[PDB]
C-alpha cells in the first residue's frame, strides 16, 4: 500500500530539505532554489533508470485533492498563525485595500497580457487562471530582512499582510476559473452567480469566525491538560477547512485564515506552553510542504514539462518577469494616492521595497501542480507549469539576492546611531563582566590548572554591529531626547516584571519613539487620550439593551428548554412534509405538539395564578399571550385548503422562535460588557503606565539634567501631563463602575500571583522546597491565574461598609471595626465644594467613598484622589493645622470620623498591632517612598519594588531609649519619619521626614512631646 511508502518519500524529502538548508546557509540564495535542482536531478535521474523510476513515479505524481485540500492550508494558516495581528488589524485597511483590488488589477493585467502576447492562444478564463497563479507572493524571506535591519516593522507587518491576503484571493479566483476551464458547467443565472460570489466570500469570513469563537471558548475551559489543547487546535482547522469546502462549499481557505488570526489573537486563553508548541509545529509542516512542493515541482518539470519548451518560451518567460514585475510596481504606485493617506501610509522607498520583495513562493507552484495533473496531456499544463517554475526561480534567484544589496541603495540599510550605542555599552558591559568572572576562576584550588588561552578564545563575544540662546537651545534639545530615552527604559522596566500587558507596552514605545522626530515634542496626553476613549457603539448598545431586560428559582429556565426541546418539531416537521406530503410520523407528531402549546399555555396560567391577574402587565407577557392566542385559534379551528394550513406551518413556525429571544438579551448584554472591560483594560493599562513612567523620569531628571531652567520647564511640562492623564483616568471609574471594579480586581489578582510565583522560585532557589513540589505549587498558581480570563465582565460596585472593612489600618480586628462603624458618619457634597482649607485646624479622617477630589498645597503639592483614600490621616495623629487643601470634583461622597471619636478609639484598642501604630504606619509608607525613591531611582528598583521593600519594614516601638543604635550588617535602611532627632556624635539637628545617612551610627532624641518621634526601619531579610 502507498501508506508507508509516503511516509518514506516524505522523509526523504525531509533529508534533502536539511541537507539544502544547512550546506548553504552562508551562501545568498535561498535554499528553496537547490531543493528544485535537486528535484530536477532526481526527474533526469528517474527518466532513465526504471529500477528507482518505478519507486518515484507511483508517489510523485500527486493528485489535485491533495495539494488543494492538504498542502494549500496548511501553508495558508502557518502564514496566518505566525502574523502579528494587532499591527495588522490597525493597517488592517490599508492592506486590504491594497491586497484585494490591487490582486484583482494585477491578475487582470497579466491575462490580457497572456492573451495577447504568448501565441498559446488562450481564452479568457485559463488566461485569469494564470494571472492568479502569477498574482501570489510569499515574502517570507523579505520580512525576515526588514525585521532584523532596523525599526521598520510597520512595512514588515504590511507587507506579510499583503501577501496572505492576496494568497487567500488568489486561491479563490483560481477555484473559481478552474471550474469554468475544465469543469464547464451549464450557463449559470445572474442570481446563481450573485449566490456563488456571496457563499465564497462572505460565509467563509463567518464560518471562520464562528468556528473560531467557538474554538476558544471550549479552550478557555480547559487547564492542565496542554494535551488537549494542542489536539482541539489542530483538530479545529482541518475540520473547518473541510467542512467549508467540501460540504457547506463555502471557500475553505478565507475560514482557515480567519480561524488563525482570531486565534493567534486570543494567545491569552492558551497556555504558553502550548502556544510555543504550535508556532513551532506549524512552522515545521509549513517547511515540509514547502519542501515536498519544490522538489515535485522539479521532478514533474524535469520529466514531462521541458520536453515540450521550445526557443521562444525562455524569451517569453523573461518578458513575462519583467512584465509582472512592473505591474506590481504601477499597482502600488497607482493606489499610492489613497494608501498614503490612510493607516502608516507608504513613503517613496517603501513603494520601491515592497515591489522588489514581491517573492512567488510554494503556492503559485502548487496551483501549477494542480493545472498540469488536471490538463492531463494538454500543452497547457507544461506550459502553465514552465512558465510558473521559471517566474519562481527567478525571482528567488534575482530579488530575494538582490534585495539586501538595493536595501542599502535606498538607505534603509543603516542601523541608527541609538540601537548602535546601546549595542556597544551591552559589548563593553559583557565583556567587563567576563574579565570579572575570568579573574575569578584562577582562584579556584580545581579549576587552577586551566588551559586560559582556549577560555578568553571561546568566551569572548565580539560587536555585532562592528548661555547663548544657541546654545541654550541645544541644550534643551539634548535634554529632551534624553527624557524621552529615559521613559523608554522606565516602560521597558515596568512590563519586564509584569507590571503592564504588551499591547500597552507597544502603544507606549511607539508613542515615545514618535514623540522624538518632532521638535520640542513630547509624549502629549491628547495623543495618548484615544487608547481609553471608549468608542461610543457599544455604550450605545449597553444602554439600549438594558432598558428591555428592565414563580420559584426556575420557573423560566424550564419555559426556555422547553422552547429549546419543541423548536425541532417547528423548524423540522414544516421544511420537511413538503417533501414527504412516514404516515406514523406525522401521526405522533400531530397530537404530541397540540399538546406541548397546552401545556405550555397551562403553566402561564400556573405562573398567572401564582403572580396573580397582575402577570399580563409586563410587556413580553402581553407577547406571549399573542402567541398563545394565534396558536390556539389555529390549532382550535384545525380539529373543529393549504392558504388555512400554512398560517400554521410558516407564521407560527415564524412566531414561535421570536419569544426565545428574551433569553438571548442578557447574554448579550454581557457581551457587550466583555467588550467595553477589553477596551478599558488597555486604557487604564496605558494611563498607568505613562503616569508611573512620569513619575519616576521626575526623579531621574532631577539629577540627569544641570541647567536649572530646563530642570524646571521639563518638570513643569511632566506633571502637567501626569495630572491630565491622571484626572481622565479617574473620570472613566464614574462614567462605568462595575466594569472598573472588575479590571482593578483582576490586576490586584494578576500582580498577587505573580509575587506567588516569584516566592516560589526564590525557595526553589534556596533549596529549602523540593525540586518538585515547587512544580506543583506553580501548576495551582497558573490554573488559578488562567481562570481569571474567565472572570466576570463587569462586578457591582462594593457598597460603603465594605469599604470600611477593608482600610489596611481597620481590617485586622472586627472588634475595631464594628465599632469604628458604629460611629462614622457618611456625608456628601457637590462639585466643587472644599472640605479641607489649607492651614486649618483639624476635625478627624474622611475616607473618600466615591467621586474624585483635587488636592492643593505648600509642601507645590497639586494632585487628585479617588475612593479608598483616606485623607486628613495626620491632622489627628500629629494635631497641627492642616498641611493642604482639598476640593470636590464630582460630587464626592465620603465617611467622617471626629477627632474625638479617633481619640477614643486609640484610647481604647492597644493590643499588639496598635492602632496608632496602625495608623503611622500607613503614613509612614507613603510619607518614605519619594524620600527612598529619589536615593535609588539610578539603581534598579522600581516604585513598586521599593513599595513592597518598604512594607517589610516596622516602626521601632523606641521607648527604652531615646536614642537609637544602628547595626548596618543587619538594617537595611533608616527613616525618620517625623520627631526631632539628632546624631549622637556631631548633635547635627534633623527635624523633617529625612533618609537617615549611613554615617549616623547612633540617633537621639528627646522626650517632649511637642513632636513624638517615630522611627521606621527596614531589617535584612535574616534574623534580627
Ligand atoms: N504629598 C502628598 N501626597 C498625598 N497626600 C498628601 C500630600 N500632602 C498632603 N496630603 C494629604 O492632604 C491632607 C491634608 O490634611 P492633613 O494635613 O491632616 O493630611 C494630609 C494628607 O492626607
Amino acid at each position: 500500500a502507498h501508506a508507508p511508502k509516503v511516509i518514506v518519500f516524505i522523509s526523504g524529502s525531509c533529508l534533502f530539505g536539511a541537507i539544502s538548508r544547512s550546506l548553504f546557509k552562508k551562501l545568498p540564495i535561498p535554499y528553496t532554489v537547490v531543493l528544485l535542482i535537486l528535484g530536477a536531478i532526481l526527474g533526469v535521474v528517474a527518466s532513465n533508470v526504471p529500477l528507482v523510476e518505478e519507486h518515484t513515479r507511483d508517489v510523485a505524481h500527486m493528485d489535485p485533492h491533495v495539494l488543494l485540500q492538504i498542502f494549500l492550508p496548511v501553508l495558508i494558516f502557518e502564514s496566518a498563525f505566525a502574523m502579528d495581528v494587532h499591527t495588522f488589524m490597525r493597517s488592517f485597511s490599508q492592506v486590504c485595500i491594497l491586497a484585494l483590488f490591487g490582486l484583482v488589477v494585477a491578475s487582470v493585467l497579466t491575462a490580457v497580457l497572456a492573451m495577447n502576447l504568448f501565441n498559446y492562444n488562450w481564452n479568457f478564463s485559463e488566461a485569469m487562471m494564470f494571472g492568479a497563479i502569477m498574482s501570489a507572493t510569499d515574502p517570507v524571506a523579505v520580512v525576515a530582512l526588514l525585521k532584523d535591519l532596523g525599526a521598520s516593522k510597520q512595512l514588515g507587518t504590511i507587507i506579510e499582510g499583503e501577501s496572505l491576503l492576496n494568497d487567500g484571493c488568489a486561491i479563490v479566483i483560481f477555484n473559481v476559473f478552474m471550474k469554468m476551464v475544465f469543469f464547464p458547467q451549464l450557463t449559470s443565472t445572474v442570481g446563481q452567480n450573485v449566490l456563488y460570489f456571496l457563499q465564497v466570500a462572505v460565509a467563509g469570513p463567518l464560518w471562520g469566525y464562528a468556528v473560531a469563537k467557538v474554538t476558544v471558548f471550549f479552550l478557555s475551559h480547559i487547564f492542565n491538560d496542554a494535551l488537549v489543547e494542542i489536539t482541539i487546535t489542530l483538530a479545529a482547522t482541518y475540520l473547518t477547512y473541510y467542512i467549508g469546502d467540501i460540504w457547506l462549499e463555502v471557500s475553505g481557505v478565507l475560514a482557515v485564515v480567519v480561524l488563525g488570526l482570531i486565534v493567534n489573537a486570543e494567545k491569552t486563553s492558551i497556555s504558553p506552553e502550548v502556544e510555543v508548541f504550535l508556532h513551532r509545529f506549524w512552522e515545521m509542516l509549513a517547511y515540509l510542504a514547502n519542501t515536498l512542493i519544490f522538489m515535485m515541482v522539479g521532478v514533474v518539470v524535469t520529466q514531462k514539462a521541458l520536453v515540450a519548451v521550445d526557443k521562444m518560451d525562455w524569451f517569453y518567460l523573461i518578458i513575462l518577469y519583467l512584465a509582472i514585475t512592473i505591474i506590481r510596481g504601477m499597482v502600488i504606485s497607482l493606489f499610492s494616492p489613497i494608501l498614503s493617506r490612510i493607516g502608516y501610509g507608504l513613503t517613496w522607498r517603501n513603494a520601491v521595497i515592497m515591489t522588489w520583495g514581491g517573492l512567488r513562493g510554494a503556492v503559485g507552484l502548487a496551483l501549477a501542480l494542480v493545472v498540469e495533473n488536471l490538463a492531463g496531456n494538454d500543452v497547457i499544463g507544461s506550459k502553465f507549469l514552465f512558465h510558473t517554475a521559471g517566474i519562481v526561480v527567478l525571482t528567488l534567484v534575482i530579488n530575494a539576492t538582490t534585495i539586501q544589496t538595493l536595501l542599502r541603495i535606498l538607505g534603509m540599510s543603516d542601523i541608527s546611531i541609538p540601537k548602535r550605542l546601546a549595542m556597544a555599552g551591552a559589548v563593553r558591559r559583557i565583556h567587563e563582566g567576563q574579565n570579572r568572572t575570568l579573574n575569578m576562576l584562577k582562584s579556584d584550588r580545581f579549576l587552577a590548572d586551566a588551559d586560559w588561552d582556549i577560555a578568553t578564545a571561546a568566551c569572548e563575544i565580539s560587536d555585532p554591529y562592528s548661555p547663548s540662546p544657541r546654545e541654550f537651545a541645544d541644550m534643551m534639545e539634548e535634554a529632551r531626547l534624553r527624557m524621552l530615552k529615559a521613559e523608554k527604559i522606565s516602560y521597558w522596566k515596568q512590563f519586564e516584571h509584569g507590571m503592564l500587558a504588551r499591547e500597552a507596552l507597544r502603544l507606549l514605545v511607539q508613542h515615545a519613539e514618535v514623540a522624538a522626530d518632532e521638535k520640542d515634542q513630547f509624549i502629549l496626553v491628547d495623543d495618548l487620550k484615544k487608547s481609553w476613549q471608549i468608542k461610543g457603539i457599544y455604550p450605545w448598545l449597553k444602554r439600549k439593551l438594558e432598558d428591555l431586560i428592565s414563580h420559584h428559582m426556575a420557573f423560566e429556565v424550564t419555559i426556555n428548554i422547553a422552547i429549546v426541546l419543541n423548536i425541532v418539531p417547528i423548524i423540522m416537521e414544516f421544511v420537511v412534509q413538503d417533501k414527504m406530503a412516514l404516515q406514523k410520523i406525522e401521526d405522533a407528531l400531530r397530537i404530541s405538539n397540540y399538546v406541548f402549546f397546552v401545556i405550555y399555555a397551562i403553566e402561564a396560567i400556573v405562573k398567572i395564578l401564582g403572580l396573580g391577574r397582575h402577570y399580563i402587565v409586563s410587556h413580553w407577557n402581553k407577547f406571549d399571550a399573542f402567541i398563545l392566542v394565534v396558536a390556539l385559534v389555529d390549532i382550535i379551528i384545525a380539529e373543529t385548503s393549504s392558504i388555512k394550513v400554512v398560517k400554521l406551518f410558516r407564521l407560527l413556525r415564524g412566531l414561535r422562535m421570536l419569544r426565545l429571544t428574551k433569553a438571548l438579551i442578557p447574554k448579550l448584554i454581557l457581551v457587550v460588557n466583555g467588550k467595553i472591560n477589553n477596551q478599558l483594560s488597555l486604557g487604564y493599562d496605558v494611563g498607568k503606565g505613562y503616569i508611573i513612567g512620569e513619575e519616576e523620569v521626575g526623579k531621574i531628571i532631577d539629577r540627569m539634567v544641570d541647567n536649572k531652567k530646563i530642570l524646571r520647564e521639563l518638570k513643569h511640562i511632566s506633571e502637567t501631563g501626569r495630572l491630565q492623564v491622571v484626572k481622565e483616568l479617574g473620570l472613566l471609574q464614574r462614567e462605568h463602575p462595575g466594569i472598573a471594579v472588575s479590571v482593578k480586581t483582576r490586576q490586584a489578582i494578576r500582580t498577587i500571583l505573580n509575587h506567588s510565583r516569584e516566592t516560589i522560585h526564590e525557595l526553589q532557589g534556596a533549596g529549602l522546597l523540593d525540586e518538585m513540589e515547587a512544580h506543583k505549587l506553580e501548576l495551582t498558581v497558573e490554573i488559578k491565574m488562567k481562570r481569571l480570563m474567565n472572570a466576570p465582565s463587569s462586578i457591582p460596585p462594593p457598597p460603603p461598609e465594605n469599604l470600611l472593612k477593608n482600610v489596611s489600618w481597620l481590617a485586622g480586628d472586627m472588634k475595631l471595626i464594628d465599632f469604628i462603624k458604629a460611629r462614622a458618619s457618611l456625608l456628601h457634597f457637590d462639585y466643587g465644594e472644599v472640605i479641607v482649607r489649607e492651614g486649618d485646624e483639624s476635625d478627624g479622617l474622611f475616607l473618600i467613598v466615591s467621586g474624585l477630589v483635587k488636592l492643593y498645597g505648600k509642601s507645590v503639592f497639586e494632585d487628585y484622589l479617588t475612593v479608598g483614600n483616606v485623607i486628613g490621616e495626620m491632622g489627628v495623629l500629629t494635631k497641627k493645622p492642616r498641611n493642604a487643601t482639598v476640593t470636590c470634583e464630582t460630587t464626592v461622597q465620603v465617611y467622617f470620623i471626629t477627632a474625638e471619636d479617633m481619640n477614643i478609639a486609640i484610647d481604647t484598642f492597644t493590643l499588639y498591632p496598635s492602632l496608632e501604630y496602625r495608623l503611622w504606619r500607613v503614613v509612614a509608607i507613603r510619607i518614605a517612598t519619594p524620600l527612598i525613591m529619589e536615593q535609588m531611582a539610578f539603581q534598579g528598583w522600581t516604585q513598586e519594588k521599593v513599595k513592597l521593600h518598604l512594607e517589610r519594614g516596622y516602626l521601632v516601638d523606641l521607648a527604652e531609649s531615646h536614642f537609637q543604635f544602628n547595626i548596618d550588617a543587619t538594617l537595611e535602611d533608616v527613616i525618620l519619619i517625623n520627631g526631632t532627632a539628632y546624631n549622637a556624635h556631631t548633635r547635627e539637628e534633623i527635624r523633617s521626614p529625612c533618609l537617615i545617612s549611613r554615617t549616623v551610627h547612633k540617633l537621639t532624641f528627646q522626650y517632649t512631646a511637642t513632636e513624638e518621634p517615630r522611627l521606621f526601619v527596614v531589617r535584612n531579610a535574616e534574623y534580627n
